[PDB]
């Protein structure tokens, strides 16, 4: 129909910490929202980035939309921020070697975490409290003015966007 992105209002808090800490969250949060996404939401990141003195940025996302459920992302990299690297520089070659066998195995994938976003029902379906038709409403209603959007992180209660052109 058309084309135009709103401007994010103002956040409010949706999580705790008696999942995680907001403060590496939010680094986490910081660092993805800062990558480009929204037509404020970079600069509101970067802007409390600025404001919190902090440069933070060593984050690897992953977004993607997923149907009958909304929009999903992944931010994985503090694992190897954690811990250094080890020339990172292999040479993977020669097989058909009478007898090589390359010692290229064993992988303990770091620690990833998921957060996911979307309408308030997407959440209150994903495992969360009220009726998804009364959260949808809600969250449908608001589109009927104000730009509503829930932050979950690992289909657990992190923080929503309001926005407001």
């Amino acid at each position: 129909a058309g084309h135009m992105v709103p401007r994010v209002m103002r956040v409010l808090l949706l999580g705790d910490v008696a999942t995680l800490p907001l403060r590496k969250v939010l680094a986490v949060v910081g660092t993805a929202e800062a990558s480009s996404e929204h037509p404020l939401g970079v600069a509101v990141t970067k802007y409390c980035k600025e404001e919190l003195g902090t440069e933070t940025l060593g984050y690897c996302t992953d977004f993607q939309a997923v149907p009958g459920c909304g929009i999903g992302c992944k931010v994985s990299n503090v694992e190897g921020i954690l811990a250094h690297s080890e020339r990172p520089l292999s040479a993977p070659a020669s097989h058909l070697n009478e007898a090589g066998s390359l010692p290229a195995e064993k992988d303990a994938v770091p620690q990833t975490f998921s957060v996911l976003i979307g309408n308030r029902e997407w959440l209150r379906r994903n495992g969360l409290t009220i009726s998804s038709d009364v959260s949808d409403a809600m969250t449908d209603h608001e589109m009927k003015g104000q730009t509503a959007i829930l932050v979950a992180i690992d289909g657990v209660l992190c923080g929503m966007i309001a926005i407001a052109d």
